[PDB]
């Protein structure tokens, strides 16, 4: 497929403001509003995000406008982050879509502690990299998802999700 494809299918889409793996108030196809309890300071960040008032629900137009606007950030925060982007210019466009992937759900602050991951990435060690990677958080909060892109990253192949 492509990054579009592969975030729509491991994020979803609602229409309604949700909690996200984490308890975090999100809408669309896993837009994060905010990080704080309160409903009324995720409905102001989804008014100030789509540019109405919303009162908590958006059209699926404005749905796949945000996300094409989050798909560009997480590639813009990877090419201007000097340990993140000769990863990324390292590999294949099926594994920078894998690294995309990491990047919307976990931020460039969530993928710090990937360093030794990154190494073996970069060195083209697909094996030791997945084993790496599964050694995580991530992969233990979130291990469906998790398997989907390291399996990605192992094969350079869409495998994981044309099986799902
Ligand atoms: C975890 C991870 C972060 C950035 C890249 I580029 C690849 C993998
Ligand atoms: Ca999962």
């Amino acid at each position: 497929m492509n990054i579009f494809e592969m975030l729509r299918i491991d994020e979803g889409l609602r229409l309604k403001i949700y909690k996200d793996t984490e308890g975090y108030y999100t809408i669309g196809i896993g837009h994060l509003l905010t990080k704080s309890p309160s409903l009324n300071a995720a409905k102001s960040e989804l008014d100030k995000a789509i540019g109405r008032n919303c009162n908590g629900v958006i059209t699926k137009d404005e749905a796949e406008k945000l996300f094409n606007q989050d798909v560009d950030a997480a590639v813009r925060g990877i090419l201007r982050n000097a340990k993140l982007k000769p990863v990324y210019d390292s590999l294949d466009a099926v594994r920078r879509c894998a690294a995309i992937n990491m990047v919307f759900q976990m931020g460039e602050t969530g993928v710090a502690g990937f360093t030794n991951s990154l190494r073996m990435l970069q060195q083209k060690r697909w094996d030791e990299a997945a084993v790496n990677l599964a050694k995580s958080r991530w992969y233990n909060q979130t291990p469906n998802r998790a398997k989907r892109v390291i399996t990605t990253f192992r094969t350079g192949t869409w495998d994981a999700y044309k099986n799902l």
